């Protein structure tokens, strides 16, 4: 009745889980790549979340294992450890001061589930990619969030394989609630989305509304559902602000994508995709590129929004960029 060495080894590991930097690779190695399933399993432990949704274990657990295998392990980046850090620092988001107290339960099981699944089936080349390669995800979808929309389609479809429907003591109410949510963040993740998603935040931020003790004021769906997006957004394209020792594998696994697919484009004619091409391609100016003009204005702009709570992130992700920059 007792942990083995692995099993502990692996606890302690966890007891990172409320941290921004958690060793998720360690973790992904130690729970045999299961890193989706066991962050995913202590966080609903650690916020209660069984309890409150009457979620049976045993049906959490499939789930989680189902889901998980449905992430590609021979993708570099988009796959169950991606997934497993965007839940896990979505999770540590969720607890920043600025928010405590702010969203009901149900938006944190949205916006953790909606990590949780917002990637599954990726099969590690782009929306684009898929487009011009004319393939069935791609006419499935209409070519609009292509990824997007099948990473929810199958989120959804894995609740009612055997003994997996995670939600199944919710209300119709709560599920519409959930579904809707969840829909909308993982939509939210599409990168042709950024610019909007931030521009409504420094909106947010410049229209801002504070109340009692001090954390976000947020009286309308389409207030909470867009600082959820960021939210989750932001977990999204969070390695830049982690450890530098995290950040360079996944900046590996993301530039290992990108080569392959590029690999891919090269021969079937294609022009090799932006910052795809291999032995053309600069890692390091492509990274500040990403920095200066995506991530950092994203993170900026959600660190005033909960001002001073996300302060060593953003510090933690200039240093990381003038890094990249020695480098050249
Ligand atoms: C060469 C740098 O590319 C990226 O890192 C990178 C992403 N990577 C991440 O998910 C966060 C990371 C930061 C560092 C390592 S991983 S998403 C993305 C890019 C290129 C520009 N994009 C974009 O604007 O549109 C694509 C649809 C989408
Ligand atoms: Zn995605
Ligand atoms: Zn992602």
């Amino acid at each position: 009745g007792v942990k083995t060495e692995q099993e502990d080894v692996l606890a302690k590991e966890l007891e990172d889980v409320n941290k921004w930097g958690l060793h998720v690779f360690r973790i992904a190695e130690l729970s045999g790549n299961r890193p989706l399933t066991v962050i995913m399993h202590t966080i609903f432990q650690e916020r209660d979340l069984l309890k409150t949704f009457k979620i049976p274990v045993d049906t959490l657990i499939t789930y989680l294992m189902t889901l998980e295998d449905h992430y590609h392990a021979d993708v570099a980046y988009h796959n169950n450890i991606h997934a497993a850090d965007v839940v896990q620092s979505t999770h540590v988001l969720l607890s920043t001061p600025a928010l405590e107290a702010v969203f009901t339960d149900l938006e944190i099981l949205a916006a953790i589930f909606a990590s949780a699944i917002h990637d599954v089936d990726h099969p590690g080349v782009s929306n684009q990619f898929l487009i011009n390669t004319n393939s069935e995800l791609a006419l499935m979808y209409n070519d609009s969030s292509v990824l997007e929309n099948h990473h929810l389609a199958v989120g959804f479809k894995l609740l009612q394989e055997e003994n997996c429907d995670i939600f199944q003591n919710l209300t119709k109410k709560q599920r519409q609630s959930l579904r809707k949510m969840v829909i909308d963040i993982v939509l939210a993740t599409d990168m042709s989305k950024h610019m909007n998603l931030l521009a409504d935040l420094k909106t947010m931020v410049e229209t801002k509304k504070v109340t009692s003790s001090g954390v976000l004021l947020l009286d309308n769906y389409s207030d909470r559902i867009q600082v959820l997006q960021n939210m989750v957004h932001c977990a999204d394209l969070s390695n830049p602000t982690k450890p530098l020792q995290l950040y360079r594998q996944w900046t590996d696994r993301i530039m290992e994508e990108f080569f392959r697919q590029g690999d891919r484009e090269r021969e079937r004619g294609m022009e090799i995709s932006p910052m795809c091409d291999k032995h053309n391609a600069s890692v390091e100016k492509s990274q500040v590129g990403f920095i200066d003009y995506i991530v950092h204005p994203l993170w900026e702009t959600w660190a005033d929004l909960v001002h001073p709570d996300a302060q060593d992130i953003l510090d933690t992700l200039e240093d990381n960029r003038e890094w990249y920059q020695s480098t050249i």
